[PDB]
Formats: C-alpha cells, structure tokens, sequence
C-alpha cells in the first residue's frame, strides 16, 4: 500500500517522491523549503510539491513544521489552499526526516493579473469578494494569515481566487527592510509591534489590495517603517487619543504623538472615479484602530458585493483546536505528533 518512491537531484536538492508524480521542475526556493512543479497521473491535476528543509533541525522549526501540516489539513475551502497529499519516503518514526506537502499548482497570482491587465469594477467586486469569503472562513477557526499580500493570492483565467502563502524563507527584519512588497501591506499594528495583534490586520492587508486593483498601483509604498507610516497617516489620520491608550508600547505612542495632527482625507478624492460603494467598504477596512475595521463576515453584507454574496454559500470552518500553540515539547515529540498526521491524512475526493 506504501507508493514506490523515485530519487531525483534538482539544483543540489534530492527529491524522493511517489511514482505517481511526473515531470518535476525547479519553482522556487528559500531557507524554509524548495518547491517544484510537477504532474499528478492519478487526479491528471498540475500540482505544486513543497519539500521542507531541515524541518526538525530545532524546536522552533519542528513547531513550525507540525502547525503547517495543522493547517493544511484542516483547510477546506474553495477560496483556500487545499492538502492534496502529504508524504515522507520514509517507513518509520525512526527515519522519518522530511516531509513534502502538494497543492494543485498556481502558475498566475493576483500580482500578475494586476500588473497585466485591465480589471472593471465587477473584476474588483469578484475578486475582493473571494478574499473575504476565504477570510471568513479561515478566521471563524481563529487563524490569521498576517502576510496577505497579492504574491499570496492565486488567480485562474475565469478570475477564480485561493489564499495560500508562498513564504519560504525566515521573516527577518532584513527582509521587512526598504522598500519593499514584503511590508506594503502589512497592518500598522504589527508593522510597529504597537500591541497584540487582531484577525483584522488581514483586513487591513484587504483594503491595500482592494485599493491596488482599483488604481493599479500600490497604496503604502513607504521606502522604509517610518516612511510608509506616514503615508498611511496622511490618508487615514493620526490617531486619537482613544486608539493611543490602546497602543501598548510606550515607545511607539511616544513616537506617534512626535507627529503633527493630520486629518483623514476624503477618498474620493483619492479613488478618482470607484465606485461610492468601493470607496464606502475602504473607508471601513482602512481604519487605524484595529477594533473598529469591519470584519470579514460583515464585508461580505457591504452592498457593494451584492451581486455575489450568498448567505448560504459563505461557510464557516469547523472547530479547530490549537491548543499545541501554547504547548512545550521536544523536537522528537513534534516530529511524532508531525509524523501520525502524516499517516492519517486522506486525500479529497477524486477530484
Ligand atoms: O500555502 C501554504 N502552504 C503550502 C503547502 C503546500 C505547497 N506546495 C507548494 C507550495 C508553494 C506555494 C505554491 C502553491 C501552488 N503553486 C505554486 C506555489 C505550498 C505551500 C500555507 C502555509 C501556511 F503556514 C499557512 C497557510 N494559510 C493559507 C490560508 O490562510 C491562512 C494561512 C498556507
């Protein structure tokens, strides 16, 4: 019942996957995993195979390793990366040292689709609508995404969207540096580390995306924290005193209230010709305080996306428990906790 498995070497990394899966080909690769292309021959599906690297060289790694297999085996959504398969060449607890995850293949990502073509309302309508269909969902199991950004968006030729993320490498402070994609769309919040951080600041990441679409270009493009920061403040306004009592570090309120006070603009002005209705759900995304953004499951009743919402069509997860989160165990110990949702894992249905 165990597949055979064939060894292959693709830019000095070894792959040892099931028969089943042909014509692999280099994608991508960082410090966390390498990623190839390939065939399925038993589902005819293109899929994508991450293979992780070293995922229990630490406890800090094998934690992660165990939450992503959580993860991907609790996800089933339209608007969500789905597990087809997940698989380790090994045949015991003893050598089981890598683990290799397969999703169906994205090819377009919604960076791609707004860089290279022109969308109407009712392409913004639908794809914004899918992203907070996915939220919805994803949130009602408390998980947070916190790196939306539109390289974490697939996008297919019929405007069809899955969230995943494509993150393959440690999310250092070297990477957040500059000006860069890698921050744009991050809530200020966790941006400044001002607090503990809410399931809205994937919202946040929404509005900047929604924002995009409808102007073509980036909405924060700050050239650093402090940078961006402003830019953010010159359109939504410097906070109040409300939202700077709930700023936790003493340092960034300090730093806040440096800054001369700014009105929030008219975004009229600023969205030049949207839709009022994709002005009015902006204004409610892109709000400072974290407590008063409208949620996923309230976006999808804006009037805005009344041509597609569908109360009997927005599904909620089931229950999922993360109390491992909070949890402290040798490498070995999540490495078997890793290892028995290897074995347990069934794949959806054909296909
Ligand atoms: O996307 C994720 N994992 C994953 C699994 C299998 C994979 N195979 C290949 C890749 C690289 C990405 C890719 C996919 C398809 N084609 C090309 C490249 C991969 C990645 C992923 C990981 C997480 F930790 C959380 C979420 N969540 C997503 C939902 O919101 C909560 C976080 C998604």
């Amino acid at each position: 019942e165990r597949p055979t498995f064939y060894r292959q070497e693709l830019n000095k990394t070894i792959w040892e996957v099931p028969e089943r899966y042909q014509n692999l080909s280099p994608v991508g690769s960082g410090a966390y995993g390498s990623v190839c292309a390939a065939f399925d021959t038993k589902t005819g599906l293109r899929v994508a195979v991450k293979k992780l690297s070293r995922p229990f060289q630490s406890i800090i790694h094998a934690k992660r390793t165990y939450r992503e297999l959580r993860l991907l085996k609790h996800m089933k959504h339209e608007n969500v990366i789905g597990l087809l398969d997940v698989f380790t060449p090994a045949r015991s607890l003893e050598e089981f040292n890598d683990v290799y995850l397969v999703t169906h293949l994205m090819g377009a990502d919604l960076n791609n689709i707004v860089k290279c073509q022109k969308l109407t309302d009712d392409h913004v309508q639908f794809l914004i609508y899918q992203i907070l269909r996915g939220l919805k969902y994803i949130h009602s199991a408390d998980i947070i995404h916190r790196d939306l950004k539109p390289s974490n968006l697939a996008v297919n030729e019929d405007c069809e969207l899955k969230i995943l993320d494509f993150g393959l490498a440690r999310h250092t402070d070297d990477e957040m540096t500059g000006y860069v994609a890698t921050r744009w769309y991050r809530a200020p919040e966790i941006m400044l580390n001002w607090m503990h951080y809410n399931q809205t600041v994937d919202i946040w990441s929404v509005g900047c995306i929604m924002a995009e679409l409808l102007t073509g270009r980036t909405l924060f493009p700050g050239t650093d924290h402090i940078d961006q920061l402003k830019l953010i403040l010159r359109l939504v306004g410097t906070p109040g005193a409300e939202l700077l009592k709930k700023i936790s570090s003493e340092s960034a309120r300090n730093y806040i209230q440096s800054l001369t006070q700014m009105p929030k603009m008219n975004f009229a002005n600023v969205f030049i010709g949207a839709n009022p209705l994709a002005v009015d759900l902006l204004e409610k995304m892109l709000v400072l305080d974290s407590d008063k953004r409208i949620t996923a499951a309230q976006a999808l009743a804006h009037a805005y996306f009344a041509q597609y919402h569908d109360p009997d069509d927005e599904p909620v997860a089931d229950p999922y428990d993360q109390s491992f989160e909070s949890r402290d165990l040798l490498i070995d110990e999540w490495k078997s906790l890793t290892y028995d949702e290897v074995i347990s894992f069934v794949p959806p249905p054909l296909d």
